[PDB]
């Protein structure tokens, strides 16, 4: 579809069996999800945002459905105010910016 | 243009008569640039993102050229890790997300 930017570009995603709302963020290099108890092994990581760094948990090869489009990749889980779908996954669903 | 997301969506902007590089950020509500001098009065403001809040200077109705397209709106200046073009200006140049 085509998403305008008058408001935050929020979409429905499916991960670990749960449906959530996530922001399509072209400015984010990685995908960061709100704290959730995902199964599997993970490794610690520090990611930097506008006002500093936060500590997150990195999970690899996690299947995720974005607005009906299947994708699979790395997901970082930590104390984020909102779920963020970054470029690592946006490229997978063939998302582009146009003007 | 149509921009893919395999690489950071960076573009050249012209502001205050100077050239700079900036990130097209659909996850950013406002536009924030690195510390620099801008003509006109400014008001102190606080914006929050991942990592926390930072103090910035708000300049209103500032003309800015983004990749050849003209826009005139609010521009925040402060200790941001990188130059970001948010939705307030992206909407002015008719930017949309597509997939
Ligand atoms: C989700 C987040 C959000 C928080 C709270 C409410 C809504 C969205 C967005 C994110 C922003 O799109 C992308 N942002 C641009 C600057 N660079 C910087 C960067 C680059 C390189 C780095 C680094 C940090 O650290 C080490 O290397 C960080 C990047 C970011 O936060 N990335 C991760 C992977 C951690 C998610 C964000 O910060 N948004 C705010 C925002 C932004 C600008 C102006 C106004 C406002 C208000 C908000 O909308």
């Amino acid at each position: 579809p085509q998403i305008t930017l008058w408001k935050r570009p929020l979409v429905t995603i499916r991960i670990g069996g749960q449906l959530k709302e996530a922001l399509l963020d072209t400015g984010a290099d990685d995908t960061v999800l709100e704290e959730m108890n995902l199964p599997g092994r993970w490794k610690p990581k520090m990611i930097g945002g506008i006002g500093g760094f936060i500590k997150v948990r990195q999970y690899d090869q996690i299947p995720i459905e974005i607005c009906g489009h299947k994708a699979i990749g790395t997901v970082l889980v930590g104390p984020t105010p909102t779920n963020v779908i970054g470029r690592n996954l946006l490229t997978q669903i063939g998302c582009t910016l146009n003007f």
